[PDB]
């Protein structure tokens, strides 16, 4: 269905979001 | 249900979002 | 409801937004 | 009603968008 | 549409996550 | 449809992310 095929990107956003929040936390030192 | 579960994600992703307004306060 | 819950969450989004928004804001000045 | 709520909340992620994007440009 | 309207500022929001990305290449 | 709309734009944003994610490593470097 075209409503999981939505959650399915939301789920991918949400993942590159985590990454980029890890980077602050290394580059944090 | 699969609204429900769109809004699991927008959930993570403002948790996410958090994170990293913090990381830039930290930074 | 259930789109309710799906505009609330927009609202958080929204707001962490901004304040990532501040913080660059200030890093420039 | 809702679907409008949630075009709303888009336009004003997308206004906060538009304000970092700003400051970045804003550093050299 | 509502629906529709919420496709633009969708599109509104990618076009400024773009813009984002343009200003980090240009530093890294 | 305009469900699909919606999910293909929901690609598109996942790309920039990406892309901004890949930024973020490169400085990390
Ligand atoms: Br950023």
């Amino acid at each position: 269905g075209e409503l999981k095929a939505i959650a399915q990107e939301l789920k991918a956003i949400a993942k590159e979001l985590k990454a980029i929040a890890w980077e602050h936390k290394a580059i944090a030192q």
